């Protein structure tokens, strides 16, 4: 949805 959201939904961490 809208170019990704980059990269899996910014990243878990």
């Amino acid at each position: 949805e809208l170019l990704e959201l980059d990269k899996w939904a910014s990243l878990w961490n």
